[PDB]
């Protein structure tokens, strides 16, 4: 009823062993999008080759809660990370309750809000994926992180085949109106549930043991190798065998590779040491498709550095949060920087090559030649490590329907999943101006203005896999800094504005390669 609350506020963590059920509540708002029209929308005419596109932008909103601290709390998160080997997305169940449908009235330069107890709200998941689906692409408007926060639903819009700003027959357009949707009234509510597919743990540990370094330390290799063509003492060729052994770890023969590399240029941290130019886009590594470039942006799982170089990262290798209150162009030090160099055991350094083939054949005439492999694919005996999920970062990515796919992990990082939770349309019910007294055959196109606001709670049950190390030593755990500070981290502060000073990833505890 009108006077009757359709949900309550369900904001909670329970953590059951093998399990952790993240309840997470907000209030949101939505406002009427293009009028209640659905637009053509086209790059414009004098922009690049590389940036050119058609779709259509919808009077819907959609709910996107694909980002980890919309249902982690940084407490949560830490329990999470300081504790558990993995972890994986199990259920889900979503809940839209509270509506509440507004008029405003915007007359005289003063507006005047008034409750509108007959107007409705459309609202469907696309359990079928017949929708094109947006959210896999790290987009803002989101569920905002601190509970307290009400937020915006983004508007919902798409893209189709296009030849420069054109479309051509192929392209699609898609009438969200055209589904099957449920009508809400202030007094209605809307739930709905899904199951996960099997989906590998994520990877929440870091390797103890580089991947060249698995022999031990103490007995020699029964395999010989080259160790030098030509003899000491004087320029006389011979074939000298050696067994590998502790002194000559470099030379031991192995059995797994590290996994495919795709090189990115390197950019320090000091500007100072970087070359005097604008190559953000000439220099950086991107991809051919159909005549247009692309990023390669964060692109394969690499480590963002070696050993002492963390002042460097890949031009376009790492994921890069904004600071609480940045702006959409903002410097280095406004922004967060995340670091995959936990995963230098068995994944290339982003920056450096993969390695050195021969390029020729050698002879008494004719010296070795080496050429260096600046992107190598994947090869047979190849391990290595996904990109880190963070509390900020994304949960999860539609694989593309597609007929073949190589190990279908996002390279942006999360689970990916060929049937992921559907997307959840919703929309404010045009609501006609008064319609003219005689019969007129022309669009309606007077709308009273509206907007709606209410509670939106999502319960997802993750799967946690437990740590179940001999490690004598303590490992390396995430904490808080336990010095003075003007703010506490991860709260708000004297205006309050909540923050997240930094970037959580998942891989402390350790496990053996």
């Amino acid at each position: 009823g009108v006077g009757n609350a359709s949900g309550n506020w369900h904001c909670d963590s329970t953590w059951l062993g093998d399990r952790v059920i993240t309840t997470s509540t907000r209030t949101w708002a939505l406002p009427t999008y293009n009028n209640h029209l659905y637009k053509q929308i086209s790059s414009q005419s004098g922009a690049t080759n590389d940036n050119h596109f058609f779709g259509y932008s919808t009077p819907w909103g959609y709910f996107d809660f694909n980002r980890f601290h919309c249902h982690f709390s940084p407490r949560d998160w830490q329990r999470l990370i300081n504790n558990n080997w993995g972890f994986r997305p199990r259920k889900l169940r979503f809940k839209l309750f509270n509506i509440q449908v507004k008029e405003v009235t915007t007359n005289d330069g003063v507006t005047t809000i008034a409750n509108n107890l007959t107007s409705t709200i459309q609202v469907f998941s696309d359990s079928e994926y017949q929708l094109p689906y947006v959210l896999g692409s790290a987009h803002q408007g989101c569920l905002p992180p601190f509970p307290a926060d009400v937020f915006m639903i983004p508007q919902y819009g798409y893209l189709t085949l296009n030849n420069g700003s054109q479309s051509v027959g192929r392209s699609s357009f898609y009438c969200l109106e055209y589904f099957p949707s449920q009508m809400l009234r202030t007094g209605n509510n809307f739930e709905f549930s899904y199951t996960f597919e099997e989906v590998p743990f994520h990877s929440s540990y870091a390797h103890s043991q580089s991947l060249d370094r698995l022999m031990n330390p103490l007995i020699d290799q029964y395999l010989y190798y080259l160790a030098r063509t030509q003899s000491t003492t004087g320029s006389t060729r011979e074939l000298q065998f050696h067994q590998a052994g502790p002194n000559t770890m470099a030379e031991q023969s192995k059995n797994w590779l590290p996994g495919p590399c795709y090189r990115q240029q390197r950019l320090s941290k000091n500007i100072d040491s970087n070359n005097n130019s604008n190559f953000a886009w000439t220099g950086a590594t991107k991809y051919h498709l159909n005549g247009r470039n692309s990023l390669t942006n964060p692109g394969v799982a690499m480590a963002t550095n070696k050993d002492d170089e963390d002042q460097f990262f890949p031009i376009n290798g790492v994921l890069v949060f904004g600071k609480t209150g940045a702006a959409n162009k903002t410097t280095l030090e406004n922004v967060l920087m995340t670091s995959e160099e936990e995963i230098k055991t068995t994944n290339p350094v982003a920056t450096e090559e993969y390695g050195v083939v021969s390029s020729n054949l050698q002879s008494s005439t004719a010296g070795p030649q080496t050429q260096t492999v600046n992107s190598q694919g994947a090869l047979p005996g190849m391990v290595w490590q996904n990109r880190d999920v963070y509390l900020q970062g994304p949960i999860w990515a539609k694989i593309p329907h597609t007929d073949g796919n190589f190990h279908p992990s996002p390279l942006m990082g999360g689970f990916g999943l060929k049937h992921p939770p559907p997307q959840i349309l919703i929309k404010n019910t045009p609501v006609p101006a008064n319609p003219p007294e005689v019969f007129t055959p022309a669009k309606f196109a007077s709308f009273i203005t509206q907007y709606s606001t209410g509670q939106v709670s999502v319960e997802i049950e993750w799967e946690l896999q437990k740590e179940n190390s001999k490690r004598w030593n303590p490992e390396i755990q995430y904490t808080s800094n336990y010095a003075k500070s003007n703010n506490v981290e991860f709260a708000v502060n004297n205006e309050g504005v909540y923050t997240e000073p930094r970037p959580i990833g998942t891989r402390y505890l350790t496990r053996n390669l």
